[PDB]
């Protein structure tokens, strides 16, 4: 699983 | 921008 | 419970 | 609890 | 869970 | 201004 | 969890 | 500039 | 003026 | 701005 | 994990 | 201005 902001 | 809430 | 993403 | 990315 | 104010 | 994040 | 005044 | 809370 | 960070 | 990576 | 502020 | 990197 993983996750992303920008 | 962003933001996550979990 | 759950998730919020903007 | 989350993140705030500006 | 979490919460957030802007 | 500001935030609050939990 | 964090907070940001500015 | 930039801002990150968690 | 300025800024504060937890 | 910038980038959150989990 | 990682993350940048510019 | 500048940069930060995990
Ligand atoms: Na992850
Ligand atoms: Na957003
Ligand atoms: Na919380
Ligand atoms: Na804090
Ligand atoms: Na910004
Ligand atoms: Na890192």
């Amino acid at each position: 699983g993983g996750y992303l902001l920008g």
